[PDB]
């Protein structure tokens, strides 16, 4: 199930492969807003992240819930 959700990119590790996202609630799976951690796949999936962290704009996100990992699917910026 792809869960879509809106937010500003605040930090990117290429080491541990994590986009930090201050998000919105996104009452569909009862979560509150929050600043949390969701994992990228390919390298190349950090490009439209790293363009949103240096504008700092409000951004499109999707993940997937992929066993107890969120595994981050776009960022349109
Ligand atoms: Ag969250």
């Amino acid at each position: 199930q792809v869960i879509r959700g809106s937010g500003v990119v605040k930090a990117i590790d290429m080491n541990s492969k994590k986009i930090t996202i201050s998000h919105e609630a996104i009452p569909a799976v009862g979560w509150p807003a929050m600043t949390m951690r969701f994992t990228f796949v390919n390298a190349d999936d950090a490009i439209d992240a790293i363009n949103a962290l240096k504008t700092g704009n409000h951004v499109d996100f999707s993940f997937i819930q992929q066993g107890n990992i969120s595994l981050l699917k776009s960022i349109n910026v």
